[PDB]
């Protein structure tokens, strides 16, 4: 079903190579919006997307925590994320599956779960 | 596609009040947990669910903004919060479905779309 997130970032330019090059999430819409410049990415076959913002004072560039998206292969996704100069954390088993969390330019945890 | 998001809140069980009860996500867990008192909803039908948590530093009760919610029916939803008290601020039309947005008790926003 169709979510979408707002991943607070300080400078939106290094949040899009980071999200759409670095990590590989696709790239969905770079478009002036409402508040600010609308940039969305979502990973490939999910519903769920991030909006990269500048514009919510009350959630400080970096803050993001608790988040999980699904992943078919979360050791490939480490794999890839480490190879590419991302720090991350796991992947490590829980009775719910199997999970990692990566870090962005500003801080903002995302977690991925199979 | 799973995913799922954590919502600072402050009274966990008001929280719990307001997002089943009020709002009418379904209860998908209630149980002690590592960090604190793990509380878990998610709309009917969806695979997005909301963790009502404490415990990030960086996310203080009521600061969340941006979340956008799958909904079939925003119109019944925004009803229903308003025979329940709530301010919505809509529904107002979009180009596939109408949206419409909330606060919860601390102040976090959320949305719902068509
Ligand atoms: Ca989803």
């Amino acid at each position: 079903s169709n979510a979408l997130f707002s991943v607070p970032v300080s400078d939106q330019e290094k949040a899009k190579d980071f999200y759409v090059e670095t990590v590989g999430f696709d790239l969905l819409a770079d478009q002036p919006g409402v508040h600010g410049r609308w940039l969305q990415v979502a990973p490939k076959g999910a519903d769920t997307s991030l909006v990269l913002v500048d514009w919510f004072p009350t959630m400080p560039p970096g803050s993001l925590r608790g988040l999980l998206l699904r992943t078919d292969d979360v050791d490939a996704d480490c794999a890839r994320l480490q190879e590419r100069g991302v720090a991350v954390d796991g992947p490590k088993n829980t009775p719910w599956g199997r999970q990692a969390m990566f870090s962005d330019p500003d801080g903002n945890v995302i977690g991925l779960n199979q």
